[PDB]
This record gives structure tokens, C-alpha cells and sequence, in this order.
């Protein structure tokens, strides 16, 4: 329910996007919660990216060398967030094309469902129909 | 003076543009201070949306659960900033198109003014010019 | 006036923000109309840039040649607007800290006034005071 | 259907937010198909807007004069696009919460369903629910 | 070389990113040339995306149902675009970590050298190395 | 190695990116780590900049003054951040087309090296080379 997150920041200005995509494949393999990109604008009219890294606060050493490693940048900067979290667990529903999971995040009073996007998309294609469509039958399934 | 804000975020990526426009009024109605999106890019070649809420650190419950209820998320990450505000008050000033209210921002030696988008958005919608030339209307008869 | 104007773009995901700043002022400098940058995302998790330069019809293959010898593509793409231009006229006004060009633009019945960014930031550093505050005196003395 | 679309763009450094939302409200109540904004980096340090304005061939003097009078820019740039459009049909469909349009698009073998937003949106409200609630019950009654 | 492409675009502000990752999937697959994602500003507070689509001009159709097909549009807007290409050849060049196939683009005066990022993201894996490194390694290289 | 900055933000609805591009040159005179802009949407269809400043947590009452002085907001939110840096030193290296001098930044057992950007174009520049192969020049000649 409640937890703590150190967030690591990054500005690279000398950086590809081809480098910073295999730089976001190497940090989510290390076992970041989360990695995301910002457009941002630095001084002398460069179009820079911001990298976050999201992860446990005890990986700071970990995640840190390996931005240094593979990043083009001198430094990092890192803080610690808090955070507030629901309950999850998974119900397998039944679709008009196979079973689906889907997510029960469930926080006091409050119930959403989610179907995991691994086994829609995979239907989707094996079946040559949408995404969407998959996604959508799952969200009628789900009513029961 | 001198205040601190809580900054609440989450990383959106399975979320519509229009349900995030629905959840940034529902955020406003509920009294955050300040809400805005932030284009940003995660795993799996999905442009996502950051949601940042800002508000005072009391009103914590209040919107981590308004996040959760209308929103796709699992989780919300939240920060404690401090703050350091300018002294308001309004003027009403004369313009050739009625009075407009203007913000007076004062620090210490600092003074600026800002005349009220909504008082120079109604003048310019009912005499059919443009906003810009309200604004800068109030901007001249402010300096007396 | 009427014109017609080149666009050309190009998809950058193999290039530094630092060269990115180096190629805008090349293209300028060799009498682009325009240059601006748009963050894209592209495949394989890579936060790209596309470069968009505006210019003179004839100048097409100055400017390519430019983005193919500075970036990284191996390939532009161009295509020919249309354009609708105001008419411009300018009004020098003194101010308290000196005179400043005003661009007065144009158009059947529109009629809008633009003090000259470059003289207000002048004027700004020179008298050590805000660029507002020159910006704001231009418009006051336009006023007659 | 097919179709032809004018598109109209103009970057925008000289333009604050608050006027940029006025202007789009302004071009919707004259009938644009569609107003966007698109983050864009230019010359000087300069973070902008890129305006792009989408509607119907016979208006683009409208659609100009109306950029060109609420904007600061000098020119504005367009071209004729081409369109595939699907055909619509609606479904109102009850749900607990009262009747929701269903937009029903086809495409040769394509058939798609999106319950209307100024409906779910609408019941959420009234009935202090969800959007997704309301959203998903529509999905649920299209199923007959 | 000279060319002529396929630009086909669409705005979606009632698309998860999800969504968005699974259909420029579809469309690489498909074969067009290069998809990207944009982040754009629409109506009522929605941070929605522009898809882009560049493509072969015979294969409008296919790509153009396919947008159809998994995304929630309605429509399409498309326009040719006129291409300036330069010539390709490739060099394989001997590393401390095997071949790295460089791809040698020229137009008129111009000569550039680009490892191949395949190359490199394998190498520097397989090798557990950074892949700056094997980057850096065929740049040498082909010093010779 | 260890260190701590002071990050003060800003959200800008009714700034030009002018003026934005004014205020960053000055935040980097008044001796800022870094400034960078991010693109941003707030409520009432409102384009917006959000403005990062990073620096000295001793210069706080320095750099906020001059946002409040300089722009339109009327408050800054500020927070303290832990940084890890790596060790830099300068090395010259000579390249066909002159010195250029490199940075060798060191972690323990990271070592990398990045030619200086500022020698880089300015040869580029001289000799009517790009910029890319007078920095991939540099590359090379640093393997020794
Ligand atoms: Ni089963
Ligand atoms: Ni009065
Ligand atoms: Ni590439
Ligand atoms: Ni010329
Ligand atoms: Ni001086
Ligand atoms: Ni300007
Ligand atoms: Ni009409
Ligand atoms: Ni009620
Ligand atoms: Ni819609
Ligand atoms: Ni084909
Ligand atoms: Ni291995
Ligand atoms: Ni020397």
C-alpha cells in the first residue's frame, strides 16, 4: 500500500535516439520500475531528452553506473518519492477468443479491471482481428 | 511568503486523450492548485501522458484516490515541494473597452502586473477584437 | 502578398541534440526561412527529432544538400505551400531608454502592432531592466 | 467518402498560451474541422507553437484572416490534403445510467464501435460515477 | 535517387498509447517506409498524438486501412511528398568484437559514414560491453 | 563525486517563447547548472512551458528573483536533489583538422571520453566540414 521510489533524472544533449532507446532496453532489463523519456529544450538550441529512471531506492548505485556507463552524461540527480498503491491480483476471464487476464487493482472501496495487454495483443494478431476489439471484448467479459 | 505544495504524478500509457481531458477538470473541481500533462515516451513504443497534480500536502487522500478512481493507473508517486509566492491584489483600470481587473504580483522591490485573461477575453469576444489588443490595452492603462 | 515556399523535412533518430544546434544555425545562416525542431517518436523506443526547414523554392537544393551533409539522413522530403503574407510596415518610438521598432502588420481590415524583439532585449540589457518592462513602454508610446 | 481538406499551420515564438487557447476556441466556432497545437523548437532559444488548423476548402480566407487577427504571425502557410473517411451510422444503447450514442464506423470489412464521449462523459457527471463506468456499461449494451 | 512518398496522417485523442505501440507494430510490419508518433494539443484539454505514416504511393490503400482498422479515427488525410535520396553502399569492417557492416552514404560532394546500429546493439550484448564502445571501435576501423 | 542542487520549477501559460528564450540566457548569466524547457498542457486549452532551473541550493533566493522578475508567474516551487557526478579532467588530441580538447570523465571503473563541442564546431566551421566528422575525427584520434 505504501511504498517509497527513488526517481533518477538525466539531461542528454550529446545523445542519439538510437542510443537512448538501447539505453532504456538496458535499464528496464536492470530492473527499473519505470523509464521514460521527456522532449525538453536546452540552452544554445538543442532538442534534448530527459531520461527518468523510476526504481527501488536500494538499486540507486546499481542504476546510476549503468547511466554513466552507457549515457554520455557527467552526472545524474536522484531523489526519493513516495508513493501510494493498489492492491493487485489477476482473474483469467473468458472472450469470445481464448482466455484473458485481466487486472484487479482494488484500493479501499474503489475496484478497477484492466485486461493485460500481453494476451490481447497477442489474440489480436492471431486472429487478424483489432487490438481494440480484443481489448473491448475482454472489458464486456469482465462484467461477470 | 513562504508555503509547500504536493506534487503528484503518474505515467499514463493506457489511457485516452479524452478521458485524460476528463480527469484534469475532475482534478481542477476537486481544488489542485495546478494540473498538467507532460508528453513523454515509454517501453514498448508507446507515446504515454505524465500526469502531474499539485495541491496542498493535506488534500493528499483526497486526490491520490480521485487519480485512482478515474484514471488507469496502479499507483501515484508524491513529492513534498516548498514554495515561494508573490503578494496579490487586483486593480480595476480603465481601458477603452471597460475596466479590466489586474493582477498586482508584489515580492520585496519586485512589482509587476498582469490584467485578468478572463475580463480581456470577454471584452475582445463582445466587441469583436482581437484578445491581444484587449490585453495590450489594459498593459498601457495600467502605467498610470 | 501571395508566395509559395519550400518545405522540407527529415526523421533524425541518429543525431545529437548538439548537432542538431549546429545544422539550425547552418540553415539559417545560408538564408533558410525557417528552421524548427518537433520531438517524434520513432521505432525501437527512440525519442527522434524532425527537422523542418522553410525557404525559397529555388533554394531547394542548397537546403538539401545542407540536411544530407550535416545530419545523419539518408534522405529529405520537400514539398511546396502556399502562403499568405501580411503587409508590414514599420514605427520607430522613443521610449525612456531609447527608440524601438515597431512592426506594424496588415490585412484587409487587420491592423496589429509587434515591438521588435530585438530592440527590447537590447535596450533591456543595456538599462539593466526587464525585457517586459522596454517591451511593455513600446507599446505605451505607440499609443501616439 | 472521399474528400480534400485545407490545412493551415503557422509557427507561433511570439504567442503566449492564454492567447493560443482563445484563438482555437475562436477557429472552432468558425467551423475548423479541427485545431491542434504541436510543440516545436525555434531559433534563439525559443520554445513555440506550431498552429495547425484543418477545415474546409471555400474557408480558408476565414480561417486566414481569423490566424492573422488573433495571432502575431505575418504569414500563415496552407495546403490541400486528401481524405479517406469512413461511413457512420449510430447506435443509442440503454445503459443503467440513461441512453448512450453509439458511433458505428465502417470501412469495407472494418466495423468499429465508440460510445460517444459528450454522452458518457454527461452520465458520469449527473450520476457520480466514473467515466470508464459509464463508458464500459455502453460497450456492455452494444453487445445486443 | 529521386522519389515520391506516401505522408498519411491522423489525430488521435481517443487512443491509449497501448493501443498506439500495437498499430505502428502493424504498420512497420505492413511495410511502410517509417512511422512516428507526435504529441499534439487538441479540444477540451486533450493530450492526444498524431500518427504519421510515410509509405509507397501504391500501397495508399493497405496502409490506409490498416489506420482504420486499429485506430478509433474516422479518417485519413494524405499528401505525396517528393524525395531527395542519397546513394547507399555498405562497408564490413573487421572490430576487437567482430564485423560491423558502415553504411557509406554520398550525394554529389558529400560523403558520410554510419556504423549500423544492428551491428553494434548485438556486438556490444554479445560482448557485454557498452555499445558506445563498439560504436566507437568500427569508427575506427574504418580509418582504413 | 557526492553533491546536491537546488531545482526550481515554473509553469508558463502566458509567457512567449521570446520572451522564454530571454529568460533562459539570463538564468545561465546568473550562473545556473542548467535551464531546459518542457512543452506542457494545462487547463483551458492552453500550450504551455514548464521552466526547469537547476543549481546551487545557495543560490535559491538569486535564481527565484530573477524568475519573478523576468517572467509572468507568480510563484516557484523548488526542491533539493542529491546528485553523483563523475571526475573530469581535459585531454588535447591532435586530429587532422587540429587540436581539439576531450573530456575524460571517470566513476571508479567508468571511463569515457567526449570531445568538446565548442572545438568541434569551430574547426568544422573553418574547414566547410560537418560537424559530425570533425567530432567522429576526434573520436578516432582519442583511441590513442
Ligand atoms: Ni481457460
Ligand atoms: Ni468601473
Ligand atoms: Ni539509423
Ligand atoms: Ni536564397
Ligand atoms: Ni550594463
Ligand atoms: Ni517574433
Ligand atoms: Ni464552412
Ligand atoms: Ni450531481
Ligand atoms: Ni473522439
Ligand atoms: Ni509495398
Ligand atoms: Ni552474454
Ligand atoms: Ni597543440
Amino acid at each position: 500500500t505504501a511504498d517509497a521510489v527513488l526517481m533518477i533524472e538525466a539531461n542528454l544533449d550529446d545523445q542519439t535516439g538510437e542510443g537512448l532507446g538501447y539505453v532504456m532496453n538496458q535499464l528496464l532489463t536492470a530492473g527499473a520500475y519505470d523509464v521514460f523519456f521527456t522532449p525538453i529544450q536546452m540552452k544554445k538550441d538543442r532538442p534534448a531528452t530527459k531520461l527518468t529512471v523510476l526504481g527501488n531506492v536500494n538499486d540507486k548505485d546499481l542504476l546510476t553506473k549503468l547511466i554513466l556507463q552507457e549515457t554520455t552524461t557527467i552526472g545524474v540527480r536522484y531523489q526519493t518519492w513516495q508513493r501510494t498503491i493498489m492492491q493487485r491480483h489477476f482473474l483469467t476471464v473468458a472472450t469470445p477468443y481464448g482466455d484473458v487476464q485481466v487486472k484487479v487493482a482494488t484500493y479501499q472501496d474503489i475496484e478497477k479491471k484492466m485486461p493485460e495487454y500481453a494476451d490481447c495483443a497477442q489474440l489480436a494478431q492471431q486472429f487478424h482481428i483489432p487490438f481494440r476489439t480484443v481489448y473491448q471484448a475482454a472489458l464486456v467479459a469482465v462484467d461477470q
